[PDB]
């Protein structure tokens, strides 16, 4: 439960009553980005076609789905790439 999304649940339904504010209802997960920095006592997140700055309160940090099973995603190798020709020599006759 760290580095990579946060996960929040909108307590009450708030309306974007500002310039670049967000709009969401209660019972809606708020993909808050615990990285973006800006305002002091403000929290920025990204919801269904809704992205703005909201007050740190309305939302309530949710649990990591009742504890999580530490998974270790081993590293995998990817195949190479191949380029192709372009353009060409047109004519005029």
């Amino acid at each position: 439960g760290s580095s990579g999304s946060s996960g929040y649940r909108a307590l009450y339904p708030f309306e974007a009553r500002n310039h670049d504010e967000m709009s969401f209802n209660s019972g809606d997960i708020i993909q808050v980005d615990e990285k973006t920095v800006g305002e002091p006592g403000w929290l920025y997140g990204s919801f269904q076609g809704n992205f703005g700055w909201f007050p740190c309160n309305y939302v309530e940090k949710m649990p990591s789905s009742e504890n999580e099973k530490a998974v270790s995603p081993k590293k995998a190798l990817l195949p190479p790439t191949v380029s192709l020709s372009a353009t060409s020599g047109p004519s005029s006759g």
